[PDB]
């Protein structure tokens, strides 16, 4: 159904530790957004492309149609 790039989240623990708010990148395939992404630009692989969605306290539960929730078309 949605998985969350584990690999992603490896990557942004770190900047959570650490406080860096910097952007983590994705190359899995169902990649979705998580909680501790609320900080940072985490380019999820929409199964092509990894967009680095900069998710707040709100966008994260999806996998970016929170963050471009902008009709169809």
């Amino acid at each position: 159904g949605v998985f969350v790039d584990d690999h992603l989240l490896e990557k942004v623990l770190e900047l959570n530790a650490k406080g860096e708010k910097r952007l983590i990148k994705t190359w899995s395939r169902r990649s979705t957004i998580v909680p501790e992404m609320v900080g940072h630009t985490i380019a999820v692989y929409n199964g092509k492309q990894h967009v680095p969605v900069y998710i707040t306290e709100n966008m994260v539960g999806h996998k970016l149609g929170e963050f471009a929730p902008t009709r169809t078309y």
